[PDB]
């Protein structure tokens, strides 16, 4: 519940953040105009969410950093390395949502579907992406942990874009074809799309940011941060369909999309001839009736209750791993997020 | 012509790039399919085109670092940091080819009009991006403009996002407004999303790579290099409507475009009540024949005309700046340039 004591201190932040970047336009009066389209682009992308990834790079902070060393310097950095990992984000859910076809995302309308936006999304996503990088200079160019932080962006950046490109080519518009959708394949590419940058970049950031650029030490706490992210993306399939939309806050495309879903490979390995056909012929389609039936077919194979299973027993694995990986970390860094994203 | 003798050695080190990309599967054979993605895209986008910008980073490296200092593993960065150029642009390119609708590029068509692409080179562009700083880390980690070239290539990429931003708003799709197409906005444009790239970036990073990191010396090469992208910006718009199709390997779109271009400032400039009536009632829309019509107009105006006296009058100003802040760099470095760009 650390993160509750911290969040509006982070959520005010914003405003310095917003307010640092159009700081820009204070010399280069010409470019006023595009400053003023960021500031929206800002506001209406970076705001909204729960901010728990942004949150976990200040909670972690707090936790690896000795009190001594917490100046109002220090809080003031990892309010701003949080908020970058936010506009990453940003970042690829704005691209992600035009690449998707995607309707709502936190309880409103799409940026690229907002009337006058369209395909100028792209460059306002490019936009959101540069941000991190002017804020991670104006902010931490002084820092010992500068460069690693550049680095970590960039790579998590990478990794998102690879993993982006797996989800992608699985789910080829109007080319259903079942046979790629193993479980092999889906751990890949929840792992790049989600788990680095959504598990792995929050922490890390932290770490070098408390001065811990100790390779084993990244390579463990990755152990148990990337196992986290496979769960997340998991349920995020789940919650695409069985998810409650006034919660989730934005519309399910998986089935039409032809992505490829836990659910799906789930319904895959539990299907007989006569079901795998029905599914088939009602994949990666836009008809509604097609998608209720690929649902219904869910629900008859108990998907909803071997969800609930897997939860568990997934919880049970990530503990394991805290207690094999967690140390010299505090295990609360890793508990912390734990109780947030397990019930 | 210090280009034609270093083209070929370039262009071959490309398969080096390619190699050394793909090298990343070596280790991680989930994202085997991902990187054949990536490679597909390097091979479709990063080549066809003249390479002029990524030369620029070879050339001046030559004529900037002593003999002595040019050893094998120098020309290796040299040409690494030159296919980053490219790639930046190629970047820009794809995703600019979506915001502007266009047809081909380089005599081809366009990445995003391929079938099975679509909107998924949105991805497609983030990792090209990805690529740049990919590279620089396997080739200039240990060098000490390493981190400069890094704050480089970001910069160059904000400042062209910002450019490409003001290149939207100024022209907003079904929304034809003449009275925003003012010179002082075109210079601001043309200065942001194409002088910064284009010109700065190369001479710079050949510049820092040579250990000049001064920031007096680079302010000045700037002050000649913004210029020459001003004119380029402009031929770049006058060869939309006016270049040869078989020469400049795309098909123009921006008057349908409604794009704030200097051809159609030079017109309103030069038009009376009534033309600036004509215009209006036929800019910014697909119609092959309201598209001929403002054509006909800035004929009528003698723009292909003014056009021609502009690039001289602009030839004999930018080397008027040479022979003032080209110092303590060698004239040549920009004298190269403005060969190449003119006539
Ligand atoms: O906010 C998120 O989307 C996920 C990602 C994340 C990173 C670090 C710490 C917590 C969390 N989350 C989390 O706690 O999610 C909980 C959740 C998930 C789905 C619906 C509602 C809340
Ligand atoms: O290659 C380019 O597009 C431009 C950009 C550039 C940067 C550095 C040096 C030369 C050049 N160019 C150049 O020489 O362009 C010449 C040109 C322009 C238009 C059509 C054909 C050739
Ligand atoms: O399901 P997606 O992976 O598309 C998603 O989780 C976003 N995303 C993108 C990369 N990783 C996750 P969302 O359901 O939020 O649209
Ligand atoms: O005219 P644009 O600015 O769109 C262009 O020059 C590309 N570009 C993009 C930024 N700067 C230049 P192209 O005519 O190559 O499509
Ligand atoms: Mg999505
Ligand atoms: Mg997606
Ligand atoms: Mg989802
Ligand atoms: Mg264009
Ligand atoms: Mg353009
Ligand atoms: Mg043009």
């Amino acid at each position: 519940d650390v993160y509750a004591q911290e969040k509006q201190d982070f959520v005010q932040h914003f405003s310095q953040i917003v307010r640092v970047l159009t700081e820009d336009e204070m010399g280069h009066p010409e470019i006023g105009d595009a400053i003023a389209r960021l500031k929206e682009v800002l506001e209406y992308n970076a705001i909204g969410g729960k901010y728990n990834r942004g949150l976990t790079v200040v909670v972690a902070f707090r936790e690896l950093v000795e009190p001594r060393k917490q100046d109002a310097d220090s809080l003031q950095r990892a309010w701003t390395v949080g908020w970058c990992v936010e506009l990453l984000q940003a970042f690829f859910l704005v691209a992600d949502d035009i690449m998707d076809s995607s309707l709502t995302r936190r309880g409103q309308i799409c940026w690229y579907q907002k009337p006058g936006v369209g395909l100028d999304a792209i460059n306002d996503a490019n936009l959101l992406e540069a941000c991190i990088y002017r804020l991670l200079k104006l902010y931490c160019r002084e820092q010992p942990y500068y460069l690693n932080l550049i680095e970590l962006f960039l790579q998590s950046s990478y990794q998102t874009e690879i993993g982006q490109t797996l989800d992608l080519l699985t789910a080829p518009q109007g080319n259903v074809d079942l046979v790629r959708f193993t479980e092999k394949r889906y751990k890949s590419i929840v792992k790049y799309k989600t788990a680095f940058y959504s598990f792995y970049l929050p922490i890390a950031a932290a770490m070098y940011m408390a001065g811990i650029d100790g390779e084993k030490e990244h390579a463990n706490a990755k152990k148990i941060l990337l196992e986290m992210g496979e769960f997340f993306q998991i349920q995020d399939d789940y919650l695409d369909l069985f998810g409650d939309p006034s919660v989730t806050g934005k519309i399910g495309t998986d089935i039409q999309d032809n992505k490829c879903s836990w659910l799906v490979v789930q319904c895959l390995q539990r299907a007989t001839p006569e079901q795998y056909q029905i599914l088939k012929e009602n994949y990666g389609q836009k008809e509604a009736e097609k998608v209720a039936r690929v649902k219904a077919l869910y629900e008859e194979l108990d998907l909803p209750a071997v969800f609930l299973q897997y939860e568990e027993d997934s919880y049970s694995h990530i503990m394991a791993l805290i207690e094999q990986y967690a140390a010299p970390l505090p295990p609360a860094v890793f508990l912390g997020l734990a109780r947030k994203i397990y019930k």
